[PDB]
């Protein structure tokens, strides 16, 4: 289709590999460009972290309240909010919130600690029926985006998926889903990728992803004005080690796809 083509042409135009998976839940359609190729999911495995805690919370009605404390050595490369917390106590709320709104890297360390290890946040992907998603490593490790690794990678076609059920089906409770978009909506991170290819009018909740090897990943649900929402998973990653970040690519994935509708 004419959506392929322009897809293609992007790719080729930015000199890395592009990943995109749209599903409309309008009419269940979806638009896949290598949409079972691995990427390295980077911080968009951040939603899946804090979606297994939302589910336990279902159970523990009063886990998200639950403090815990942040001491210096549990701060790793990237702690914008957990740095303001050190010698303190946070929330499992808290450190949700941090993880999926500024991508906080020991948030996400926490949240996996809560989990019990990268093998309980894979459980819960497994739980909830996808079979592609694999976390393997902590923060800041899971960002080594190596060519071929397929440690810590899923695919677009089901990471899109997986995101439909989480914010639009029912993967959980009510109000943990709510409690989930409502964090994703207020993403800080996000203004220059998939926001940044879409109509002003239109509500984004995201979570980006950046990684070694240029690794520039955003996953969105979009509700446009007056139309079924949408999902779209664009992961896009580089061949030099130390490339730089090509968020444009990612607004540009987003245009084409909005054009196409
Ligand atoms: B994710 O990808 O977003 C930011 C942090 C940087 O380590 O990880």
């Amino acid at each position: 289709s004419a959506v392929q083509q322009k897809l293609a042409a992007l790719e080729k135009s930015s000199g890395g590999r592009l990943g995109v998976a749209l599903i409309d839940t309008a009419d269940n359609t979806q638009v896949l460009y290598r949409g079972d190729e691995r990427f390295p999911m980077c911080s968009t495995s951040k939603v899946m972290a804090a979606a297994a805690v939302l589910k336990q919370s279902e159970t523990q009605k009063q886990l998200l309240n639950q403090p815990v404390e942040i001491k210096p050595a549990d701060l790793v490369n990237y702690n914008p909010i957990a740095e303001k917390h050190v010698n303190g106590t946070m929330t499992l709320a808290e450190l949700s919130a941090a993880a999926l709104q500024y991508s906080d890297n020991t948030a996400m360390n926490k949240l996996i600690a809560q989990l019990g290890g990268p093998g309980g946040v894979t459980a819960f992907a497994r739980a909830i029926g996808d079979e592609t998603f694999r976390l393997d490593r902590t923060e800041p490790t899971l960002n080594t985006a190596i060519p071929g690794d397929p440690r810590d990678t899923t695919t677009p076609r089901a990471m899109a998926q997986t995101l439909r059920q989480l914010t639009l089906g029912h993967a959980l409770g009510e109000t943990q889903r709510a409690q989930l978009v409502t964090w994703l909506k207020g993403n800080t991170t996000g203004a220059a990728s998939i926001r940044a290819g879409l109509p002003t009018s239109w509500t984004v909740g995201d979570k980006t992803g950046s990684g070694d090897y240029g690794t520039t990943n955003d996953i969105a649900v979009i509700w446009p004005q007056g139309r079924a929402p949408l999902v779209l998973v664009t992961y896009f990653t580089q061949p030099q080690q130390n490339a730089e970040s090509r968020r444009d690519v990612l607004a540009s994935a987003a245009r084409i796809i909005a054009e196409g509708l």
